[PDB]
């Protein structure tokens, strides 16, 4: 289980938002902490992605771009798993110090998106996603959104993605002799993985609008995150960069 030993070994630990929870909830503070949190997680997504088998093969420029494009989707997936294992989908476990109840979902003005992520969180339980299927699906998520104009070296990316899909195949085949059994499972996971994209899109849209009017709502965007949003998010929303759906 060399591949899975690696995925487990590099899985990031707990990341806290640094949110002041004894302060009454406000849009400005919740979002400022979500932005800070988002940034704190990116630091781990980068160290995590670079330690992934074969990731180093990608061209240095594709590595960064791929991490940036899939940044939202990867967080969504990991947050839903956290919400499932930690609180049973009762709330959204963004971080230990940033747990969202419906009231917070509403105040953040990302209610539609939150309810969708809560549903994703319930899927982990309904589908009985094992900790290993989770790890392999998350890795595959990093290789699921590319530029229509192509990466600097599109071929290496294609090979890499195909190998991650093959690993998922193995995890599914592990303890499933019936081919029909493996098929139904692949269908379910690929379907669950696609469902992450529409959520990421809505979150991307929300983040884009929020940045443009950041100054009017007193939200504080980290210097690094603002730059990445202004350069990368529009490519996604305008259709230049698109996610790879299975279905
Ligand atoms: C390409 C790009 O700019 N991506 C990107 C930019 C900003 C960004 O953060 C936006 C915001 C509003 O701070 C946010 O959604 N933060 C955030 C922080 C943590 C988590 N999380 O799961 O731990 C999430 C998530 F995934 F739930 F929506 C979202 C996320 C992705």
């Amino acid at each position: 289980p060399i591949f899975l030993n690696v995925l487990e070994a590099i899985e990031p630990g707990v990341v806290c938002a640094g949110h002041d929870n004894n302060q009454p909830d406000s849009f400005a503070a919740l979002l400022s902490s979500l932005n800070e949190l988002g940034e704190r997680q990116l630091v781990h997504v980068v160290k995590w992605a670079k330690a992934l088998p074969g990731f180093r093969n990608l061209h240095v420029d594709d590595q960064m771009a791929v991490i940036q494009y899939s940044w939202m989707g990867l967080m969504v997936f990991a947050m839903g798993w956290r919400s499932f294992t930690n609180v049973n989908s009762r709330m959204l476990y963004f971080a230990p110090d940033l747990v969202f109840n419906e009231y917070r979902m509403h105040k953040s003005r990302m209610y539609s998106q939150c309810v969708r992520m809560r549903h994703l969180s319930q899927e982990f339980g309904w589908l009985q996603i094992t900790p290993q299927e989770f790890l392999c699906m998350k890795a595959l998520l990093l290789f699921s959104i590319i530029p229509v104009d192509g990466l600097k070296n599109q071929k290496f990316f294609d090979e890499l993605r195909m190998n991650y899909i093959k690993e998922l195949d193995r995890i599914i085949a592990c303890k499933r002799k019936n081919p029909t059994s493996c098929s139904r499972r692949f269908y379910q996971l690929t379907k669950l993985l696609d469902s992450v994209q529409p959520i990421a899109r809505e979150l991307h849209q929300f983040t884009f609008d929020l940045l443009i009017k950041s100054h009017m709502v007193s939200v504080d965007f980290p210097e690094m995150m603002a730059e990445i949003i202004s350069v990368q998010v529009p490519k996604i929303l305008s259709g230049k960069v698109k996610p790879i759906y299975f279905h």
